């Protein structure tokens, strides 16, 4: 999940 969300940075 953290990968999923972290791509917006
Ligand atoms: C949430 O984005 C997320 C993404 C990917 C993974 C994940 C966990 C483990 C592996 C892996 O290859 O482990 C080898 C022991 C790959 N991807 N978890 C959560
Ligand atoms: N929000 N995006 C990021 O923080 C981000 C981290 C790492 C990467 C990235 C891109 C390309 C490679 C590679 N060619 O090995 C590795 N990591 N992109 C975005
Ligand atoms: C620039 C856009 C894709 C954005 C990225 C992260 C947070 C807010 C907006
Ligand atoms: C450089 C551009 C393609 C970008 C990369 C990662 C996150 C937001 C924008």
């Amino acid at each position: 999940l953290a990968a999923a969300l972290a791509q917006a940075l």
